[PDB]
């Protein structure tokens, strides 16, 4: 045993040591119990950053430790390989998206294979090929013919300079931000997946997921959007049925989750597009430019509710079907379009929306729901104002002193024996456009003939292959210019036919790749029929926070599709959730890399000062992003892996700090010598077993807090989930140890047993330096030995 600690010699040898046993490669072993754990798989970048490494060592940690308690661990890894990033990297390097893809993987599948993660490398899997795209390709046309993927005009954000579609989070004052050109709203034709006929399920399914953290299943419920509600028609007004036809002369149809404030309605609301409002503005041109410019804004979702409420009226009326009194019909730019009725009605009094609203515009607030003896500010919010479940009626006549849950069956009672009225159930939640007008993504298998239609690619001919000779220049999507490509015969009738030039939301590959993984080359079906079972669902997820709302939602539902086609048996596919934190760091400008940086601050090359910034998260626009590869080089894989998972938990945020590197290597160095050093002072004994009534008591209180230790770290692997405070368990551990004399023939065999289980306890953590450490103590295989177990008697 060498005297100090020297990673480069023993990690790359302690790696082929666990390429030779094939500790990782798993298979359906049904007498084993099986623990699927699975990290969020990476886009090939370039070279893996600071993030990568806290994701997959958290997962490594726990697969390793799951493993040692005796399971199947499979812990599979892949490729994100579609995206717009191999796009640019193509149009400004002037490669083909697929052979930059391809250079990208097999670099990080090198640092990744050099961080020691125990990943099974032959279920390895690429969404960029046709082995793998083919099976979306598949389900798409199979749910296409089904109906659940279809085809519709929607509205896109076209950009005219630029020439391509883009999202409202790069809409910036109407002008798309490579460009800066006034975009253009555009009626194209788009394939939809019909999440919508599955919105009941995705929300129900959500009380099974135990141990989901309720934070992120009440996002997923609000994304939803259930909502049981009221159906209220308002008679227009015998003034204003003007301009209007059929049903819209008659009455104006709005839906409210709020019934038990009908009485409190002070004015209605439409959209710009809603036939009042074509009526109304028909000669008005202020009204005329309102609605037009509620049009050319591209509100997004995530900042649905940041924009100004405004609104002007329009002079027509309608009639409350309850108390009569006429209101006011406006045109409002929060009443979206295509959102249910587009029309809402609006309670001042008990909306915090139409609250601010109404004080926006002087119009009246009438209070309808009181909560007790509280007295009622009407030019002041109170949180008493919307309450739901505590408020009786008011100012409401005969409806006055009913709870909400009887004053909404009341008010439904009375408009449905009328006719102007209906409950009625709905859902935020929109239906799910997957067509990206880009190249480098999974074609669509879609084939359209003038004669027979959208008809799909059948499942002989798929793949639909994506050509990989292919350099994006930039104007518009490369594939519309490749009648080599579209050019085809309709699979129908076999007249000429073009091929769809669109590619899938990428988004499509992450919302199912888990399955793959249970037999990544089966070639008859996206999942196996045998591999699905043993595996189940994922018993463990750790990804990053961002597009959990999307992604997670998808995954979802994807599986829920696949458990309608007998592909899988589970409802949900993932068990357990855990999100880690981001890892952030300083940023220095003169903007400088903390790499070639050194502090008092000067640069690392020319000695000249550069100030330092505020940290942000490790990212390249303030060059904070610190490369791990230059991280192991200096110290090595298990010096980063120990630091990653000891400067904080998992969940929480991550401050680079270089010291605090270094802190976690000289860690190891000690827990080097410690295991030297003991050997050193007469080889190795066989560790202590049994009853301690004899040993010293300088020995009992040892063997207390290595028992004890022991119950805290499998604590912070399988139920915490804190492996920053399972190392400093060790570490305590290791302190007393250093106090106790432990130079007698029973003090030898305590120590043995205090280090035979300081290494195992701290090898998920640092695999290599604890493998070779436990080489030299015992030479029984370290997964044979198993995780350490918990003596009770040197407890008590
Ligand atoms: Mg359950
Ligand atoms: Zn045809």
């Amino acid at each position: 045993m060498q005297e100090h600690y020297q990673p480069a010699a023993i990690e790359p040898a302690a790696q082929k040591k666990w390429d030779d046993a094939r500790i990782s490669n798993v298979s359906e072993d049904a007498s084993k119990p099986k623990y699927y754990c699975l990290s969020m798989f990476p886009y090939p970048s370039g070279k893996l950053h600071m993030g990568h490494v806290r994701n997959y060592t958290i997962g490594d940690v726990l697969s390793r430790f799951k493993l040692l308690n005796g399971f199947n661990v499979m812990q599979p890894m892949g490729w994100d390989a579609f995206g717009m990033p191999a796009e640019n990297a193509a149009m400004k390097n002037n490669v083909a998206p697929a052979a930059w893809t391809y250079d990208n993987i097999e670099y990080m599948k090198t640092q990744l294979k050099s961080l020691g993660f125990a990943v099974d490398w032959e279920r390895e899997v690429a969404t960029c090929k046709p082995e793998y795209y083919r099976w979306e390709q598949w389900l798409f046309t199979k749910l296409f013919e089904k109906g659940i993927v279809y085809r519709k005009n929607g509205t896109v954000n076209w950009d005219p300079v630029d020439q391509t579609v883009l999202a409202n989070e790069q809409v910036i004052d109407g002008r798309g931000w490579r460009s800066g050109a006034l975009i253009e709203k555009r009626e194209i034709p788009m394939y939809y997946f019909k999440i919508t006929d599955y919105a009941e399920e995705l929300l129900n399914d959500l009380d099974k997921l135990e141990h989901w953290p309720e934070q992120v299943k009440t996002m997923q419920r609000n994304w939803i959007g259930k909502s049981r509600g009221m159906t209220v028609r308002f008679a227009v007004s015998d003034d204003s049925k003007q301009g209007l036809e059929g049903d819209y002369a008659k009455f104006l149809q709005v839906y409210t989750t709020r019934p038990d404030t009908l009485m409190g309605a002070t004015y209605v609301a439409v959209a710009a597009e809603h036939p009042l409002a074509t009526a109304a503005a028909a000669d008005k041109p202020e009204l005329q430019a309102f609605i037009a410019e509620c049009k050319a804004g591209s509100v997004a979702e995530a900042d649905m509710a940041t924009m100004e409420k405004k609104g002007v009226p329009t002079g027509r009326y309608v009639v409350n079907p309850l108390n009569g009194d006429k209101l006011e019909v406006w045109i409002a730019n929060y009443v979206l379009w295509g959102y249910g009725d587009g029309a809402v009605m609006a309670v001042p009094a008990h909306d915090e929306r139409d609250f601010e609203f109404a004080a926006k515009y002087n119009l009246p607030k009438k209070q309808v729901i009181a909560v007790g003896d509280n007295a009622f500010d009407a030019n002041r919010w109170q949180e008493w104002y919307g309450d739901k479940e505590n408020g009786v009626l008011v100012n409401s006549g005969d409806l006055d002193g009913l709870d909400f849950q009887t004053a909404f069956d009341a008010v439904a009672a009375k408009l449905q024996s009328q006719g102007a009225g209906e409950p009625k159930t709905q859902y935020r939640l929109r239906d799910w456009g997957i067509s990206r007008q880009r190249y480098w993504g999974c074609p669509i298998p879609i084939v359209h003939c003038e004669k027979c239609g959208n008809v799909p690619v059948p499942a002989d001919q798929l793949p639909v292959v994506l050509p990989e000779n292919v350099v994006p220049d930039g104007m518009g999507s490369p594939l519309a210019k490749m009648p080599e490509f579209y050019e085809t015969s309709c699979p129908c009738c076999g007249g000429a036919a073009k091929r769809e030039t669109d590619t899938m939301d990428t988004f499509i590959e992450s919302s199912w790749y888990f399955f793959r993984y249970m037999s990544p080359k089966f070639s008859d079906g996206m999942v196996s029929a045998e591999s699905a079972k043993y595996w189940g669902a994922v018993d463990q997820y750790i990804g990053g926070i961002e597009h959990a709302i999307g992604h997670l939602l998808y995954a979802r539902f994807f599986t829920k599709l696949m458990r309608d086609e007998g592909l899988v048996n589970v409802d949900e596919p993932f068990e357990r959730l855990l999100t880690q934190g981001m890892v952030v760091c300083e940023t220095y400008y003169r903007w400088i890399n903390p790499a070639d940086v050194e502090l008092t601050a000067v640069l690392k090359a020319d000695g000249l000062p550069v100030v330092i910034s505020g940290t942000e998260k490790m990212s390249k626009s303030k060059n904070n992003g610190v490369d791990p590869q230059e991280l192991i080089n200096a110290y090595g894989a298990d010096t980063a892996r120990l630091f990653m998972m000891f400067a904080a938990p998992p969940e929480q945020s991550l401050e680079w700090s270089d010291s605090g590197v270094e802190g976690a290597h000289r860690f190891l160095r000690r827990l080097w010598r410690t295991v030297y050093e003991y050997l050193k002072q007469g080889g190795a004994v066989k560790a202590f077993a049994g009853n301690q009534d004899g040993l010293s008591k300088e020995l009992k209180d040892l063997r207390h807090k290595l028992h004890s230790t022991t119950a805290k770290v499998s604590d912070d692997y399988g139920r915490r989930q804190q492996f920053n405070t399972a190392i400093a368990a060790v570490m305590e551990l290791l302190n007393q140890y250093d106090k106790t004399d432990t130079g007698s023939e029973q003090g030898r065999a305590v120590a043995q047993e205090v280090l035979e289980a300081a290494v195992r306890l701290l090898w998920p953590i640092v695999p290599h330096i604890c493998e070779t450490l436990w080489s030299e103590l015992n030479g029984a295989k370290l997964w044979e030995a198993g995780w350490p177990t918990v003596d009770e008697a040197a407890l008590v």
